[PDB]
């Protein structure tokens, strides 16, 4: 009787309907029964990452119970929920361990988060009078039960992943009907395909199915507040992405073939030339998107590397544009400071959990000379085999994202010179788990003149608030060509020089008069320097 | 009826016309209405950087519903502001949800600063019952809720950001009128843009609209003592924030083509020589100020270096001196 007074009851209340309906899962549910009815330590445990479903298979365990389709002893035995917060406090715990043992095994308790316990229920545990299900997320667990092995004995660990697509349409096909009937609206099943699909190549922070559920009920509410088009699709959808994520502007819906079939062309807008090296980066994308990729491998680790000044990281920032229509969403590490061996730890981690969130993220690694050779140790089950593990005990799967590595050794070796010099840093076990090692080569002074154009435009497009168009006649657009020079540096001294000649004078006549908003800015060629 | 014991009404004030009129912020008032109407978890939190209105958001909120600009379930809601100052205990807090759960949800609740609300309500929030707004500053909600996570996951944050000058413009002409009346005494809409425009270059201490009409209200206190120039003008508001800051001294009036076309030559009064090196730092002020400054860069990081007893200090303290009209408004950390 003192169960009354601290505790819920959720047969009470799914005996009027007043629970959302559990579709899917039929194994974890048969796994449940089957430990929950043994005979001695008989108390399960749910573990998985947050959001997969855990408090929805107890509660399809309740409706399958007050339905009856169990087995003969296990029917109606009521689930009743107990509690730690709202509960002279070890003579309370007694009275409500006393009134469980009290009854015939008729009651099956469930305490969910059971990981705040630890701050008398030890030999009751091991005996198996009192049934307990539980729930906890993956990471608390290894926190503050496993620090205490000698409770951890007593539970049984059942694990419980994230579904693919396939499953949760058909969960949402379920679940489409409460929706509408809290907002008095139709939700169309054409949109319905789109809020599962869409969901997975843009939101990657969270986990899957309840992910896929706040895009419907969001923009129920959005069509809710426009009826303040009687009923949602597959735009909407696409509003509610765009204005959370702001990835409307960052490639306003792609991933289709008429896009891959133009890569090795859509590329060079940012990058000129380098072609020998353009055609291999866009055949580990085209080669993983039809399905010839081996399963377990990332789907494409390489090695670039060249002379300075050359494009080595602007090309591994514009491939990370149009897979995810921004370009601060990589795994950007730089492997410039580890110049001892301890730094490994901070990587075993600030590597490992920023991909578990959103497994698709391409990873950078600037500078791999500098780091003393056990940093490759380290990234050397990386490759061939996709995880590593971490102080909590989960291995996190490297096998399809797209590894990047950048170097600089040599610049400047005539055909091997610059590849013999490799093998002697590294050894020939880290060699051969690479993909095709690209070399960068210099740049040609006649494919020199359009990164001129490429900058110009750039600071056009920089000086869109004063809404002020400057005019570059054709022989200042070749002048500037001419003082590109010295091929030991690269394009780089060219966006320097582009900055000593027209931001000087500009950024003189800019706040002094006689410039202003919506003007013309002509430059002309002053027989050395640029005019205006 | 026992809400009548341990609240206010602010729809009942908003019946007679007592609450300052809430000009601007389309997009937050949407959105708090596209929040509150949804099924379960029906609960806004209002963040933001104080000063900027968030009580002001509540307020044009009660405006519109007794206006009647709503959707048609929200129609005639009040919206009861509770206490937890004013509020056996137990009892009385049980007392108060049965009152609010006893009706159809025809009551808003308003628990505005509701970081004190941690030191019974955890069940009542996530079914759905009881409508909560909030407001708390964005440095004290860290503090405060985000120690006690499962408090925080059942809200909504709602951030608001601070305007631009563009709409507090808009913002004071629309307030004109009632600071006219409790001091009798005309106020000209030639300072009400300087009212604004220059409490941006000097006073950076606060954030915006409140820091500007600190200044008009100040003003017409200052022109009432003298009427002890019949209205205010744009001298005034300089006269208020030169006597506030002391900045009135250093540098009347600051701004313009004229000072920066002589900074190249204003600035030798100072430095000596360096030629080369003033001309490069007179450089990203002028180009800063035109609009072709990269527009996510800091607008000058240079590095300048040489040997000792040149003026390498004196100078990074010259052109911090007609731009605040003061010498010691600098960060200066010593590394």
């Amino acid at each position: 009787q003192a169960l009354q007074k601290y505790s819920t009851d959720l047969t009470a209340r799914a005996r009027e309907g007043k629970l959302d309906p559990v579709i899917g899962r039929d194994n974890e549910i048969r796994r449940v029964v089957q430990v929950l009815s043994r005979r001695t330590k008989n108390n399960p445990v749910l573990i998985g990452e947050p959001g997969v479903g855990k408090t929805a298979i107890v509660e399809g365990l309740a409706q399958r119970i007050v339905a009856g389709d169990v087995p003969e002893s296990l029917r109606d035995k009521t689930i009743v929920a107990l509690d730690l917060g709202s509960m002279e406090f070890e003579e309370r715990l007694k009275a409500v361990l006393d009134d469980i043992k009290n009854s015939a095994g008729q009651i099956i308790t469930f305490i969910d988060e059971l990981h705040t316990i630890v701050g008398m229920i030890k030999p009751m545990l091991a005996r198996g009078e009192l049934r307990l299900v539980g729930a906890t997320t993956l990471d608390e667990y290894r926190k503050h039960i496993e620090k205490d092995a000698a409770l951890e004995r007593r539970f049984q660990q059942v694990y419980v992943g994230e579904p693919s697509v396939e499953d949760t349409i058909g969960i949402l096909r379920g679940l489409k009907d409460r929706y509408e009937v809290h907002h008095g609206v139709r939700i169309t099943d054409s949109a319905l395909v789109a809020a599962a699909t869409l969901s997975d190549r843009y939101i990657t922070a969270r986990f899957l199915p309840d992910k896929a559920i706040d895009l419907v009920d969001e923009a129920a509410s959005r069509l809710r507040m426009e009826i303040d088009k009687e009923e949602v699709g597959p735009d909407d959808i696409a509003d509610v992405v765009s204005a959370w994520t702001g990835i409307p502007a960052g490639r306003l819906l792609e991933g289709e073939t008429a896009k891959l079939l133009r890569m090795e062309d859509e590329l060079g807008k940012r990058v000129i030339g380098q072609k020998a090296a353009v055609t291999a980066v866009s055949d580990a994308v085209r080669r993983s998107r039809a399905g010839v990729s081996d399963p377990n491998r990332p789907t494409g680790a390489f090695m670039f590397l060249g002379p300075t000044g050359v494009g080595k990281t602007e090309l591994a920032k514009a491939l990370a544009d149009f897979l995810f229509d921004d370009e601060r969403a990589m795994v950007r590490i730089d492997m410039s400071e580890y110049g001892e061996k301890h730094t490994v730890a901070r990587l075993i981690g600030q590597l490992t959990e920023a991909v578990r969130r959103r497994p698709y993220t391409v990873v950078l690694f600037d500078e791999i000379e500098k780091a003393h050779p056990d940093v490759f140790d380290v990234l050397l089950q990386v490759l061939d085999e996709g995880r590593l593990t971490d102080g909590h005990g989960r291995t996190v799967d490297f096998r399809n994202t797209i590894l990047i590595l950048t170097s600089n050794l040599g610049s400047g070796g005539s055909a091997e010179q610059v590849l013999a010099a490799v093998r002697a840093t590294f050894k020939p076990e880290f060699i051969n788990r690479l993909d095709d090692v690209l070399i960068f080569e210099g740049l040609n002074p006649e494919e020199l003149v359009r990164i001129v154009d490429i900058q110009l435009a750039q600071l056009g497009k920089r000086l869109a608030q004063r809404r002020l168009q400057l005019q570059v006649s054709l022989p200042a657009k070749r002048w500037l060509a001419q003082r590109g020079f010295d091929p030991v540096y690269g394009a780089r001294p060219l966006r320097r020089l582009v900055q000593q000649a027209i931001g000087d004078q500009l950024a003189k006549m800019l706040l002094a008069g006689q410039v202003h908003d919506g003007d013309t800015v002509p430059v002309n060629v002053s027989p050395d320097a640029d005019s205006l």
